[PDB]
């Protein structure tokens, strides 16, 4: 049950995520149609005739040849031959046939069939042979007389001889148009059978056969009758030719409309699994395949809906019964589209299964689409040759078998009645057995035979962020030291890690990440892992949550193996990521709630948790705010509640107060100390206040190994001495002033580190007694040596930590800034083709293997074979009806009727008296029964007399091919019957000869569709090339890399210009390797006389026109990947589409031309359009100007129907490629100067507060050597309730100074940084730095979240700031060599910046802002995933570079560097600011310099009387159990604590004089 319950949240979801963004959804809802509307509209275009009344013809006579035969061949005379040579009685037939044949011929013989073959196409006197008769008798020693029972060949030419050969393939036209077959021509059609004389001979013959057995009865019966042959006549009908025109691109049109949700799907299912979006939910407890259901249910409806429309705007008419798929039944035209539509989701979620990133999923699943098309090239020519094994064999691919429903729709639509439910299991015509069911059948069995691939990839090949299974996972039915403290014996055992171990694929070295790591957490307390930046820690975390496996070795979560079965891990996990992982376009509620439902929380008790959540965590009024919109520091509260809600046996938090002020990592606290009875707890962290106020056991880890393990006291005393002590010095001061004095009283210390303004001591505990003296010698002269905010402790975590780690010129301007800032830009783009090399092959390959198979089924689809042997008899159709008249009453007429009522029920036929005039009859029955009127009534006869004489009708239907020879053979039957036995029959067939060698090298004509394919094939491959060219400069604007980029100073033109360049030189190698498939295949228009340049020139100024195109409409787009999706839409629709439109649309056969001219003229300014039109232009002049100039016999037919070819090639008139060319070149213009209008900005013209708060807005109100200056600063989000996140915000800084600008969470830092750099909108406001204002118009930029470039390295990261800012090359080395190393990034120098840590990123992205030394510097939490070892570094390099007069804004959250090495604090709230002042200004503000802190209800009550009877008017607060936190009204303090710990059960102090957090604590209740 809980299943449905499930299935129902994700649909809801679903349908909340999709209803958040519906002018993309309409859009996309409405593609599908841009391709079924071209039909729609072409059918109002077209229009019908509707010829009124019946056609009939006239009589022809088979007595003689034709008026052609007469006239011998120039060289000789007609020729005739039989085959069996050795029988007299063969040969005496040929004789009287000769006789009857009156012209001059001469007769031949051969010994068999072969020799008359090789006589045929292995001679040159050859080819005048009329025909060769054939008997297929044995014929024992030329004295065997011909049998009763007779049969033969008639072997005539093989080309039309009597101003494509006989069809003996087929018995109907494969695609039949309305109207009689030949209007025109009363004697046939295409075959001829009548023009080559083949019904002359065969009469002549039949005639012979008689005139041997009978000799005398024969003469006086064709004395008194005549055999002549007519054609049935025709009944009325309409002309409409629509379906003709639109029948070979019908597929195409289907396949393409579908295309974009095929490309959709494929990246919505990857991208989401790229974005560990995936695991998480799986992590938090979600079944795999109520994710598969979901998603099929989503892509479901949306299929759903347009396969609706499609089948509405395919049966409605336009114009009274006119209508696409005039009468086919719309129900099973749409069970069509939805058995597609299920195979073409299915297809798609198989293909999402073998990639991992979203970028090569979305280049990689279009292309697969189409791939999977191809063979239908070699299926449409010869599909008349193919079985139904070979048929339902090639169906296994859904795109085939979707383009031969497409080809039996139009089949049956151009016949007749069409598709209609109960014809699913009875082919077209008696010539293929191929039904339609048996495409539904297959459609519905890909659906499963794909689910079974996509079923087993995703379970043990799962990428890179699962855990795998065997091989064989189906088979079983389980699936359906002294430094280290004694381990606890009273505590159970959460986690047990033994020998676990994970080793990385970096170069070629195989170095390791964790290494041997042996561990146990217990049940009931927090254990918290230290650590410095890249030191395990969260591959330790991501294996015991199954995001990777391990390397080896081996974990128990609860005794589970987790690399046995994680399934029942995952359902008490819970955890919290390092880096947050939720829903865009979600609010905060909705996600509480959400994640609450999901782990298996009652639907009963849910608001009031969430409610208790919210009210916890502290987001109260930012409830139902969007994810995407928040601060920063609210993404971590957000996470951590995600974590915790619905309650979990084992919590994994990987650094969850990351990012958030005092007052919310106190609460934070309280709760981790509250919910830690009966669960285990994982913790990470970096402040080291955190690891001793809340931890039971603690571990640290150097570079993989586990160092210390043990619990917060054994720690403190095995690695410190006694006691701690730190200052804070002021501007003018000497360290060896202070130390000499130290050494002087206290003799035994040693300096720690004076980084910044910090520097500290160490003490044992065997010199307690010289304590007070020192502690009064520096409380009496603080001022003499500039001491300020002077403290002491014992032996801080802090320390233990370091013990730990430690155990174990003139800048280049003018053109030489250019000149370097160009190169800069162009390696940083040309090393993207390095590294992911994935994409380069497929902008080598894609657009290669489109070609290399559209010139191969080209070739393939050009050669000709043999015409096999056809038998010409009735019985080859079925059981056909065979009407017939007599009427005249007169003898010799019933006396032939009843033979012929005999002899077809013999046959098997079906006679049909009509006594009635057989002409209105057949008209009628024609009109009535429709189309299958032309499948069993195809031949007839009338026995009618004209004065004596008996003349005998022989009707035949031209609906099919070889009806002629039916009809006479089947009165000759009879007529032979007639004088003779009955037991007397003839057989005949048609079986042509072969072509020759000399005569099967002709082939002058090839325009037809081979220029056509060859262009629309380019089209297809360069719609996917063209497409990546965007991806770079899409993933580098939504990352923000570009906008440090240009505050650096990047000149915009310098930006474009080198990744122009390096487009075009990546896009001229398939350019290249084009040329040489022309070549290998002989393609001669683009390998001829000098077309070779031609070709070239043709596709690098598309490619010029194409590329700045790419760069303007990457604007909309914030995603690579979905970005991919949609330009390559746009180049479908602005190419293909109306190539193929208007390819239609210039058809003689349809009567609209002109309008191909007012269409042509407007998809001009379309560069994918021209590039196709050029193509198939080029190709046809070629072909036109080689064949008006080969011989003087067609260049006077050329001008005979102004054929109109070019000699220039490059005209302006139609066959000539000028306009072409001229609109290509003049678009990429165009475009680059609309590109550099756009970069530059150019079309975007067309109260009682704090004294010293406001005494700053009148200074400056009421400047020369001021780098930054900012007065009456205002910030507006207006989102139908108007959000302010600054107010007037007014001040100003000098040189040499550091400004503080703290504040709570979301308060306005952030927001004031990206205004004062220019990344967002300035209201009522102004701002000046480095003097000139930017209201109108150096400086670096460290951004609050990393915005990095993955495909370069550390090193080469800073080579390129260091080139955008002078440094002239010489003096590169050394001033990157002293950031490297002064930062600590020396091991991680040349890492490819995307497989860094957390504060590895935070390292390179400081270090950004300071290389070059600028004179401005905004810094925006500099230091946050750092440890304490790098944080002082920071430091250090922060004060050096502000000791050389620079302006240095920093913000942060930590306070222990806002007094190391600020000078001008501010906290800010709500967005103004609310106090000023240097900090002792703000320390001296109430007095009362005394603070402590101890650290033990009982034993708490009694030792807080020892410090209220001993410190009067104490004003104590934040107490957590033992951090009673003290703020009194120094050696008299200290000296105190000398005896008070014996009996008052503490463990740890610090008494220090006032804290600034105090100051900032101050504040909270506003
Ligand atoms: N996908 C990866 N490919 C190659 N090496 C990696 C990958 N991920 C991490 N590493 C390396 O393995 C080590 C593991 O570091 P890890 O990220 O676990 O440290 P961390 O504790 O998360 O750092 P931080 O304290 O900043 O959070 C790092 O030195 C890192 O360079
Ligand atoms: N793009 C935006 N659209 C609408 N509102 C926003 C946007 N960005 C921030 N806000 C809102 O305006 C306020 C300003 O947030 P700001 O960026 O100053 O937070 P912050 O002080 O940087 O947070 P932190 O210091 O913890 O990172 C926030 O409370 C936030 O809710
Ligand atoms: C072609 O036929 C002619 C006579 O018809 C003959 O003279 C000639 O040799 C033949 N060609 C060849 C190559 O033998
Ligand atoms: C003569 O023809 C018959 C066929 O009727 C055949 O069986 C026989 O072999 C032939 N005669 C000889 C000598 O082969
Ligand atoms: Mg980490
Ligand atoms: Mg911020």
């Amino acid at each position: 049950m809980a299943v449905l319950r499930q299935l129902a949240l994700l649909l809801w979801k679903n349908y909340t995520l999709q209803k958040r963004k519906v002018l993309v959804t309409v859009l996309e809802l409405f593609l599908p149609l841009l391709f079924s509307g071209i039909l729609i509209w072409l059918r109002l275009k077209i229009q019908s005739e509707n010829v009124p009344n019946a056609t009939i013809y006239p009589g022809q006579s088979i007595q003689e040849l034709p008026l052609f035969f007469t006239f011998p061949p120039p060289g000789d005379t007609w020729e005739l031959a039989y085959i069996p040579s050795h029988s007299d009685a063969a040969k005496t037939v040929t004789e009287t046939v000769r006789r009857a044949l009156v012209i001059n011929m001469r007769v031949r013989g051969f010994p068999s069939e072969k020799d008359f073959e090789d006589y045929i196409r292995y001679d040159n006197c050859s080819s005048s042979v009329l025909a060769a008769v054939v008997f297929e008798h044995p014929f024992n020693h030329s004295k065997e007389p011909l049998p009763l029972a007779v049969k033969y060949h008639l072997r005539f030419s093989y080309t039309r001889r009597n101003y494509e050969g006989w069809h003996t393939t087929s018995l109907f036209p494969l695609f039949p148009n309305p109207g009689p077959r030949e209007p025109t021509s009363p004697d046939g059609g295409e075959p001829g059978y009548i023009r080559e004389g083949f019904l002359a001979v065969q009469h002549a013959v039949d005639r012979a056969i008689m005139e041997y057995h009978a000799d005398a009865a024969t003469r006086q019966l064709f004395q008194r009758l005549t055999v002549t042959i007519k054609r049935f006549p025709y009944p009325p009908f309409i002309a409409d030719p629509f379906l003709v025109a639109i029948q070979y691109q019908l597929p195409l049109l289907l396949l393409l409309s579908f295309t974009y949700t095929a490309l959709t799907i494929a990246r919505a299912v990857v991208q989401e699994k790229e974005r560990r979006l995936k695991e998480y939910m799986r992590m938090m407890g979600l079944s795999s395949w109520l994710h598969w259901s979901a998603w099929f249910l989503l892509f479901f409806l949306f299929l759903l809906i347009a396969a609706s429309f499609m089948t509405l705007l395919f049966c409605v008419k336009v114009k009274p019964n006119v209508a696409v798929l005039s009468r086919s039944d719309p129900s099973l035209v749409l069970a069509f589209l939805l058995c597609f539509a299920i195979s073409t989701i299915s297809f798609s979620f198989m293909v999402s299964t073998f990639f991992s990133k979203a970028n090569m999923a979305a280049a990689f699943g279009g292309f697969l689409y189409f791939f999977t098309y191809i063979p239908y090239f070699f299926v449409a020519p010869r599909y008349n040759w193919m079985t139904l094994s070979q048929k339902l064999c090639s169906c296994l691919l859904s795109n085939v078998a979707m383009a031969m429903g497409a080809q039996l729709i139009g089949k049956f639509e151009a016949k007749g009645m069409g598709i209609q439910w109960r014809d699913l299991l009875s082919p077209v015509n008696v010539d293929d057995d191929f039904c339609f069911g048996q495409v539904l059948g297959m459609l519905l069995l890909d659906s499963v035979l794909y689910g079974l691939v996509t079923w087993y990839m995703e379970a043990v090949f799962p990428g890179q962020f699962g855990v795998p299974q065997p091989w064989y996972f189906f088979i079983m039915p389980s699936y359906w030291n002294e430094y280290f403290e004694a381990e606890p014996e009273d505590l159970v055992a959460g986690i047990k890690i033994k020998h676990l171990s994970k080793v990385f694929r970096v170069g070629n070295k195989d170095r390791a990440a964790v290494r041997d790591l042996n561990l146990n957490l217990y049940e009931g307390q927090i254990t918290v892992l230290l650590g410095h930046n890249g030191a395990g820690k969260t591959t330790t975390l991501s294996m015991l949550t199954g995001l990777f496996p391990p390397t080896s070795g081996r974990a128990y979560i609860s005794g589970y193996e987790i690399s046995q079965d994680m399934v029942q891990i995952r359902k008490s996990l819970g955890l919290c990521p390092q880096h947050d992982i939720l829903f865009d376009n979600l609010t905060v509620a909705e996600h509480l709630y959400f994640y609450a439902q999901l782990k298996g929380l009652s639907r009963q008790k849910c608001p009031e948790e969430v409610k208790q959540m919210l009210h916890i965590i502290g987001l109260e009024d930012k409830w139902n705010s969007r994810s995407r919109f928040l601060s920063g520091g609210m993404r971590r509260k957000l996470s951590i509640g995600i974590a915790l809600i619905a309650g979990s046996k084992v919590l994994i938090l990987d650094q969850p107060t990351s990012g958030m002020d005092a007052i919310s990592r106190r609460a934070i606290w309280d709760l981790l100390q509250r919910q830690k009875s009966d669960r285990t707890i994982v913790l990470t962290t970096h402040f080291m206040d955190e690891a001793d106020l809340l931890g039971d056991r603690i571990a640290i880890m150097a570079k993989g190994e586990l160092q210390c393990c043990g619990s917060s006291l054994f720690l403190k005393q095995k690695y410190g001495a006694g006691y701690h002590m730190t200052l804070v010095k002021e501007p003018h001061c000497n360290p060896e002033d202070i130390s000499q004095l130290v050494h002087h009283h206290v003799p035994n210390a040693t300096l720690e580190s004076s980084a910044g303004a910090e520097l500290s001591f160490i003490l044992p505990r065997e010199s307690t007694h010289r304590f007070e003296g020192l502690f009064a010698k520096l409380e009496k002269k603080q001022k003499e040596l500039g001491i300020a905010s002077f403290g002491a402790s014992i032996t801080t975590m802090e320390e233990v930590f370091l013990r730990v780690g430690k155990l174990v010129v003139k800048l280049n301007t003018g053109l030489a800034l250019h000149c370097q800032q160009f190169w800069a830009m162009f390696l940083k783009k040309a090393a993207y083709s390095w590294r992911e090399w994935k994409m380069v092959a497929a902008q080598v390959l894609v657009p290669l293997t489109c070609v290399t198979l559209a010139l191969l089924a080209i070739n393939y689809s050009s050669e000709l074979f043999d015409d096999p042997m056809l038998r010409l008899t009735l019985g080859e159709y079925g059981r056909t009806v065979v009407p017939f008249s007599v009427p005249g009453t007169s003898q010799l007429g019933q006396q032939l009727s009843e033979h012929l009522k005999d002899a077809l029920q013999a046959e098997g036929q079906e006679p049909r008296e009509v006594l009635g005039d057989l002409e209105e009859f057949l008209i009628f029955r024609a009109s009535v029964e429709g189309g299958g009127f032309n499948e069993r009534c195809l031949v007839a006869a009338s026995f009618r007399d004209v004065g004596e004489r008996t003349v005998v009708n022989a009707l035949f239907n031209n609906q099919a091919y070889h009806s002629p020879a039916t009809a006479l053979a089947v009165v000759d039957n009879l007529l032979f019957k007639l004088l003779c036995g009955p037991h007397a029959s003839i057989v005949v067939s048609n079986f042509p000869q072969p072509r020759s060698a000399l005569q099967a090298a002709k082939d002058q004509f090839n325009e037809g569709r081979k220029g056509f394919d060859i262009a629309l094939n380019l089209l297809f491959a360069m719609a996917f090339l063209a497409s990546t060219f965007s991806i770079l400069a899409v993933s580098e604007r939504a990352v923000q890399a570009k906008h440090v980029q240009f505050v650096s100073g990047v000149h915009v033109a310098s930006f474009w210009l080198s990744a122009l360049l390096w487009d075009l030189i990546s896009f001229l190698i398939p350019s290249l390797l084009l040329l040489v498939v022309f070549k290998a295949f002989d393609v001669r228009a683009f390998t001829r006389d000098g077309h070779m340049a031609d070709t070239l020139l043709l596709l690098l100024l598309y490619g010029w026109a194409i590329i700045p195109l790419m760069y303007l409409m990457n604007f909309f787009f914030l995603g690579a990947a979905t970005a991919y999706t949609r330009l390559t839409i746009f180049n479908i629709l602005s190419g293909i589409a109306t190539f193929l439109m208007v390819t239609i649309m210039r058809i003689p056969a349809v009567k609209l031309e002109e309008l191909s001219k007012t269409l042509d003229h407007v998809f001009l300014v379309l560069p994918n359009h021209c590039l196709g039109m050029a193509v198939s232009s080029f190709y046809e002049n070629y072909e036109t100007r080689r064949y008006c100039t080969s011989s003087e016999v067609a260049a006077h037919y050329c001008k005979k129907y102004n054929i109109q070819y070019q000699e220039n090639f490059y005209a302006w008139s139609a066959p000539g490629v000028g306009r072409f060319v001229a609109s290509m070149a003049a678009s990429g213009c165009a475009y680059l100067i609309l590109l550099f209008l756009i970069e530059t900005n150019l079309l975007q013209r067309l109260l009682p507060e704090d004294q010293d708060v406001a005494d700053e807005r009148t200074r400056i109100l009421a400047l020369l050597h001021t780098p930054l200056i900012i007065k009456e600063l205002s910030k507006v989000y207006e989102q139908r309730v108007p959000l302010l996140a600054v107010d007037r915000l007014s001040l100003a800084v000098q040189k040499g100074e550091c400004f503080g600008l703290l504040g709570f969470n979301g308060a306005g830092k952030t927001t004031t940084f990206k205004m004062l750099t220019g990344e967002e909108s300035l209201t009522s406001g102004d701002a000046f730095v480095g003097g000139h204002r930017i209201s109108s118009d150096r400086i670096g930029y460290c951004p609050q979240f990393d915005a990095l470039l993955d495909h370069m390295t550390g090193r080469e990261m800073l080579v390129m700031y260091a080139r955008l800012r002078g440094i002239p090359e010489r003096h590169i080395g050394a001033c990157v060599e002293n950031t490297l190393r002064g930062l600590l990034l020396e091991p991680h120098a040349n890492k490819l910046v995307r497989t860094y840590s957390g504060g590895n990123k935070r390292k390179l992205s400081t270090g950004i802002a300071l290389i070059g030394e600028p004179a401005v510097i905004f810094l925006d939490q500099p230091s946050t995933g750092m440890d304490p070892v790098a944080r002082r570094l920071l430091w250090d390099t922060v004060a050096r570079a502000r000791e050389s007069g620079k302006a240095i804004i920093i913000t942060s959250h930590s306070m222990e560097e806002c007094e190391a090495l600020c000078t001008r604090l501010a906290i800010m709230v709500q967005g103004q600011f609310k106090c000023l002042g240097s900090p002792q200004h703000l320390k001296s503000k109430f007095g009362s310099g005394y603070s402590l802190r101890a650290k033990v209800q009982e034993a708490l009550e009694e030792f807080k009387a020892f410090v209220d009877l001993t410190f009067p008017g104490s004003v104590l607060e934040d107490e957590h159990q033992g951090m009673v936190h003290y703020h009194l009204p120094w050696a008299k303090v200290f000296g105190i604590l000398e005896k008070a710990k014996e009996k008052y059960g503490v463990d740890d102090y610090s008494v220090s004089q006032i804290s600034l957090e105090q100051v900032f604590l101050s504040f909270a209740h506003l």
